[PDB]
């Protein structure tokens, strides 16, 4: 069935493409499994290592991380499931978040010309890749001093039934026969230059975000850390990467938590 349209990643042309003279890419390795990409840099960073510029992908991950406390589920060689590290200490804490931001946009530019776009084809905040509703990528930013492991699952072939009923994949959205090789070669061609803006507080960043947000605009219900629900109308982003929302004329800005786009 699927597992046709899926074959294992080529860890020597990764290499070929993404580490060299004009890459920022420093090391890149493929691993068959893994518990968690993120908790694999987390670890090697806590033990010392230079875990910037450094990428980590596997075929499979089995005890995968989510957002507040919550799980990431794949099966074998159906996403596309990378860690990256990133040096944040010489950039201010208040712009951290922006960090995870330009992940999502990085994502979402690698694998939109492969799509025509149907409606809901974008970025809701905080950086859930969207495509016709459905959760195409999820992104998890974990603080590891003095760096921030970028986390990503792009669902490729990976069928919703397997991970999750508000999933999608590029198979699901018309995308016949997606090749991870180039898709993942391009994301991180993407994100290497998103997280140069970042560095640089480039303008662009937050202006392609905009372009890109199916949140701002949209009536939605924000559901805080805590179990508390905030309804209004998300307006805009404000420069910590936080979401500011309309609630009857108030201004409510939100750091965390999550949104559901409403009727
Ligand atoms: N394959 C799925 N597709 C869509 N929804 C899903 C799926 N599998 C469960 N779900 C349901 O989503 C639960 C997580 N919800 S969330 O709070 O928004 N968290 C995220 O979306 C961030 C997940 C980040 C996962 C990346 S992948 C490699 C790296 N290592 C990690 O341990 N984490 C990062
Ligand atoms: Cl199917």
């Amino acid at each position: 069935d699927r597992d046709r349209l899926r074959p294992p990643l080529d860890e020597r042309s990764l290499r070929d493409q993404l580490i060299g003279a004009g890459s920022g890419w420093r090391q890149l390795d493929v691993v068959a499994q893994t518990g968690s990409t993120n908790a694999d840099l987390l670890a090697r960073a806590a033990s010392g290592a230079d875990i910037d510029g450094v990428v980590l992908i596997a075929e499979h991950q089995t005890a995968g991380r989510g957002r507040h406390g919550r799980g990431w589920a794949a099966t074998a060689r159906a996403q596309i499931i990378l860690s990256v590290g990133v040096r944040v200490v010489d950039v201010p804490v208040q712009a951290w978040g922006w960090l995870s931001l330009a992940a999502g946009l990085a994502v979402l530019d690698s694998v939109a010309p492969l799509i025509v776009p149907p409606a809901e084809t974008g970025l809701k905040w905080p950086n859930d890749v969207l495509a016709r509703g459905g959760k195409l990528a999820g992104i998890l930013a974990e603080v590891a001093q003095p760096f921030v492991v970028l986390g990503v699952g792009l669902n490729v072939t990976q069928a919703p039934e397997e991970v999750d009923p508000d999933a999608t994949s590029l198979l699901d959205l018309g995308v016949a026969a997606p090749d991870r090789n180039r898709i993942a070669s391009r994301l991180l061609r993407e994100l290497e230059a998103r997280i140069i803006q970042w560095r640089n507080a480039n303008p662009q960043l937050a202006a392609d975000y905009r372009a890109r947000s199916l949140t701002i605009g949209s009536r939605v219900r924000v559901e805080l850390p805590g179990g508390q629900d905030v309804v209004g109308i998300a307006r805009d982003i404000d420069d910590q990467g936080r979401l500011c929302l309309d609630v009857g004329g108030r201004t409510v800005v939100v750091s965390a938590g999550d949104v559901v786009h409403l009727r």
